[PDB]
């Protein structure tokens, strides 16, 4: 196994894979590691799995439909691993925890959002749809872009959002277009 976390990339106590050499932090894995179970598959494993068993699920998708989806076991999955591959960006600290709005000439959001408020939402099944956890990670960076205006900081948000959007169109196997 890899002797460093495989999110956070930092040693310390470490959750090793039994079906690949990937290693997790209790927390930053997703869901958080389980008590239990031996073997234990990580959530790359447990993805790469649904991949095999429909070879099909990996044709082309259109976003509509793929938002509508309802929350099954298969896709509060497929979220969860999306949601730990934006944690798995060093920028993702940014957006990790609750922010607070204090800057000469803008104003907060109405819907202040983060990555640790979605992760309990998940956690907690709060998404019926596939639609409600993403329209929430897109509001994380919508709200960053609207608050520094032209602040160069704003490109953080532009950054992780890029990250969030090519693993979502990977994951969920969306069309690919010009
Ligand atoms: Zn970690
Ligand atoms: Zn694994
Ligand atoms: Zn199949």
């Amino acid at each position: 196994n890899s002797n460093i976390c495989e999110v956070c990339n930092k040693w310390g106590r470490l959750f090793c894979c039994d079906t690949c050499p990937r290693s997790f932090h209790e927390h930053c894995h997703i869901p958080s590691v389980e008590a239990n179970k031996n073997p234990w598959s990580c959530i790359f494993c447990r993805i790469k799995t649904i991949q095999e068993r429909c070879p099909e699920s990996q044709s082309g998708h259109q976003e509509s439909e793929v938002l509508m989806r309802q929350m099954l076991p298969e896709e509060q999955l497929k979220c969860e691993f999306l949601l730990l591959k934006v944690y798995c960006d060093s920028k993702s600290c940014f957006f990790a925890s609750e922010p607070y709005y204090n800057r000469e000439g803008s104003q907060g959001p109405q819907k202040p959002m983060w990555l640790n408020k979605v992760k309990t939402s998940l956690n907690e099944q709060m998404y019926t749809r596939v639609e409600g956890f993403v329209q929430d990670m897109r509001l994380i960076f919508h709200n960053h872009k609207e608050f520094y205006r032209e602040d160069k900081f704003t490109r953080l948000g532009i950054q992780v959002q890029d990250i969030f959007e090519k693993n979502f169109r990977n994951i969920f196997a969306i069309q690919e277009t010009s």
